[PDB]
DNA sequence: TTTTTTTTTTT
């Protein structure tokens, strides 16, 4: 019953952070600068500053938030009077609630309590409007009266029309007045539980969440998010009894987090090492022995090149990798690692995917009856990585649907009266087997690969893996047994900080090409084309795409070291890795 | 008539177990300590204690369960006052009801009586909430009153709204208040009669069951269960009568069991025998003569290896077996035995299965038009064994769908805008025929097997069965005729005991590899690779998967004897069995 | 009719 409003202001005005800079007065300082009407607090900070204040938010969230928000609004107005007439209400969001419940473990006892759920966002609906205070007109020739229907209370989830006119006490028919109605932004989304917590032999469960006001459009499908709010039962058709007094539960979102300054200097410290490139390469798939050239190639695809956007056209900045090898060469294990270390990645297989599922699918809503598009794997992976294992198992009639997405990075649809064009700027990493399961050295490369030259030319690098039992078997056997015995390689960058390093590099680093790098690349390309003319039977063609592959690879190498320009050293590395690619496919220079 | 609360409390505090250790008091504090809020009792024990009490439970169940629930709650409160305010109700569940009725024999006379049904779980719905006590607000400008609608009575299965406001006596509008409404967990499941119970020439029947409160998520689809509760008629759509006074029936589950200390003593006693491994192998398919190496191989697949989960990757721990042989070599009979003895197994046929049905199917829900996922055979067999007979009859373009699930133990779907990943950690035992029905010795092994090298490398062991007539025919004929004569081989572990032994071993034994075993395994693998390179024509490739097969087989042998370490003896057995596999496919060692 | 995944008969 004690007044907590005064506790809030002294908390906000007076608080010391880890950096000792009064972190919580700059956020409100920027609150009026951009008029975002939303302030973020941490439960750990509120607990340390006042244990009693923290508890009251947890258990009395229903009837403490409007008072707490109202107190903050008065303080903001005192700081700057111009905030008036721009924002009517200011929301404060609480994160870090210790009450974390798994999606499958929610029971009846959790209804009406503030909880947190971690999951995957799978579906988002367009932003709509919800009525919380309506205005009606009594259509009865004596009344012609206006009145806000829900008195001293907001409109519930179910819309209800008055039966007795409050202005005359008589029944009749009432007409809604949209211009005098108060609205609020409304959005619906579906959260799916992570695959880690799914029990054996069961399908993942889903939960419906509601985003309102400024929380709309705060995430995209495929993101991993943490949502905090209040559970409630969902009402859809209360008018129809139809027996079955059984309801589904939904969650009203109060705050959402999508999966800091100390990381920046940690990343900067790593980039200062002259051998950072070797450290990153050694940190790719530590459980796999050997395959150094493959690990280097996979590292480049994670960073990628610099996309170019011009007045008349744009140039792809992503790097595509194709691996062909004998079974058991650990191709799939490295692809699994890539899908975990990448900040955004989608893992698909050749057999378990279709053309519609990879790019875009036309789905007809049975209720309304109209067609609309559904995002495929490549569209959802925009700005990230797409992994396509067992690419050779795809039907050739179905695999050609990704030809334009791999180069033009767009998906074109002309179906069921829908014409659209969606961006699919995603790097593609694929693996497969030769025509006869294992590579046959007694036959030409033409019949071993069994892939059209059109798709081969779209891959920046192609590595052919051969399982040759030699003198390294003992070393390979010892390494594998050490892994099975729990022994772990040391002096490597762990996956968590490695993911942060890649995300930072792809966002703030844009290398530039210098004059000396141009000459090295130009000379090498001429030799590549000249050497290719010697053997025209090979299904590997040296097209102008190969020249742009060198530019992208060179930029990727500089991006690993966080350099702002491409020097001759980065150009030399790009030539070296390209040379190994050519030797694998049988082109020797 | 009389009150049994004193007897019930006395029975719990005075009953004696098998060792007269009062097997019921130590369950009470376990209920208090974990707040499990559900206690079970045995009907045999109650009958053995007081016959009159058992009859009252078995007959007057609907008027004695609340009475015993209240008596139990009071005894808990005095034992521990902290139990209050956390659990407001504790249910007691009675099992072992003598009233057992087949699913097909249920008639109107059994309605309203406590019965028990044994069947197979097929469908489970997500957990929902059911209202048992509602709260309404009369929307009439004079009332603004809140009240609990169902007075001194639980809310029926049909949602009924008040017609006359009790607080004012007038009709009008009533608004539900979710905050004051009381809810209870609710789940719906479907149970099917056992295949051995279905009459000739008819499809199996199904029954709908309801699980509430703590009984939700008590089992997974495909389980074998025994459900006890009260039968009742189902009221689903009472809005319009439409004549048709005919109703279905459904079961309100009171206690459910799936498929102990005395068993543990029996299991541990078996492991003391030095020849337990030989004794176990002799118990595999006792009705099949010969095929000792096959029975040994099948025994290993039942136990499996030790899966390894690391911070960056995971390693398969399951063992896959492939059998190729001439027709009439008892391949199908042995596979049928594995289905019976395995704690969890799924039997499929190559011709009677599809790619979608084996892994996962995307189907369009008719009511809404939205696509959703259906679990395949491999997903349902997670943590168990998947049996695929006539694998050679599968279409090659369709058989490749299981390549991912056999090594990475995952199922990936990218179809119709659905991207998902599912766990399929199951062991695969497959059988089939050579290319020409019977094995042809003139032709090489490559054209006889007629399988791609990719699928072959996935199998830990491959055995080729040749039906060669010889001097052993007389022994085989005598053995078969004795089986038809009713004679049974003795000194073999019965199937029920063997199933318990395997389940215990797979749950509590995690063998570790010693230094001595590492040296033996490494030497053999190096030797295998050298021999393979000498004859680069066989369809079997010695990939690094073969090295991991040796580790998995070694752990299985140790796990068979409930050993915590892999000594050198287990390594020699693993090497020896692999030698027989290599000689079967014509690879000399 | 229309796109989609699926098992099925029949174009
Ligand atoms: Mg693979
Ligand atoms: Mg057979
Ligand atoms: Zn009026
Ligand atoms: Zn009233």
């Amino acid at each position: 019953q004690i007044d907590y409003r005064d506790v809030f202001i002294e908390f906000l005005t007076t608080f010391k952070g880890n950096n000792n800079q009064n972190k919580y007065i700059e956020r409100i300082n920027e609150l009026v600068a951009y008029r975002k009407k939303s302030l973020i607090i941490e439960f750990s900070d509120v607990l340390s500053f006042n244990e009693n204040l923290a508890y009251e938010i947890i258990n009395n969230t229903k009837i403490i938030l409007p008072i707490l928000e109202g107190a903050l609004y008065d303080h903001i107005l005192q700081l700057d009077p111009t905030y008036q007439r721009d924002i009517e209400k200011v929301h404060v969001r609480i994160v870090g609630i210790p009450r974390v419940i798994e999606l499958r473990k929610i029971r009846s006892t959790d209804i009406g309590k503030l909880i947190t759920i971690d999951g995957i966002l799978v579906k988002v609906t367009p932003v709509k409007e919800r009525i919380y205070k309506a205005t009606y007109k009594h259509i009865h020739p004596d009344c012609m009266q206006e009145f806000e229907w829900p008195e001293d209370e907001e409109m519930p989830e179910v819309l209800e029309m008055p039966t007795i006119c409050p202005k005359c006490g008589k029944p009749g028919q009432f007409r809604l007045i949209p211009e005098k109605t108060k609205l609020i932004d409304w959005q619906k989304a579906v959260i799916q539980e992570r695959p880690e917590e799914v029990p054996s032999g069961q399908l993942p469960r889903q939960l419906e969440i509601i985003l309102e006001d400024d929380l709309v459009d705060s995430a995209r499908p495929g993101d991993r998010v943490k949502v905090t709010g209040i559970l409630d039962i969902k009402q859809d058709s209360p008018v129809k009894r139809g027996s079955r007094a059984v309801f589904d539960i939904y969650m009203k979102v109060s705050s959402i987090e999508v999966s800091s300054e100390e990381d920046e200097k940690k990343i900067k410290d790593l980039a200062k090492d002259p051998w950072i490139r070797d450290r990153i390469i050694s940190s790719i798939a530590p459980s796999i022995y050997g395959h150094w050239e493959l690990k280097e190639a996979l590292a480049l695809a994670l960073f990628g090149g610099v996309p170019k956007v011009l007045e008349d056209t744009r140039i792809r900045g992503d790097i595509h990798i194709l691996i062909i090898g004998d079974p058991g060469t650990a191709k799939s294990q490295m692809l699994q690692f890539i899908s975990r270390v990448a900040p955004r990645a989608v893992y698909t297989t050749g057999k378990g995917s279709t053309a519609a599922g990879l790019t875009a699918a036309v789905v007809r809503e049975k209720g309304t009856g109209e067609y609309y598009l559904e995002a495929g794997a490549l569209v959802l992976a925009d700005g990230g990585i797409a992994v396509i294992d067992e690419i050779d198992k795809m039907r050739d009639e179905d695999r050609v649907a990704i030809h334009e997405a791999m180069e033009q990075q767009t998906v074109s649809i002309a179906k069921a009266g829908i014409v659209a064009k969606l961006n699919a700027r995603a790097a593609v990493i694929a693996a497969g087997n030769p025509k006869f399961g294992r590579y046959i050295s007694e036959r030409p490369v033409s019949d071993n690969i069994n892939l059209p030259p059109t798709i081969l030319s779209r891959f920046d690098l192609i590595f052919i893996l051969k399982d040759q039992p030699g003198e390294q078997d003992r070393e390979l056997a010892n390494y594998i047994l050490d892994v099975h015995s729990g022994k772990s390689t040391k002096n490597i960058i762990d996956i968590d900080t490695l993911r942060k390093y890649i995300a930072y590099a792809r966002k703030y680093v844009t290398p530039k090409i210098t004059s000396e790098a141009k000459n090295l690349i130009t000379d090498f390309f001429v030799e590549m084309r000249k050497k290719s003319s010697e053997t025209p039977d090979s299904p590997i063609l040296i097209t102008p795409r190969q020249l742009e592959a060198l530019i992208r690879i060179s930029e990727a190498y500089a991006k690993m070291a966080l350099k702002a320009e491409v020097t001759r050293e980065d150009a030399e590395r790009a030539i070296n890795i390209m040379r190994l690619f050519l030797e694998s496919v049988g082109v020797d220079m």
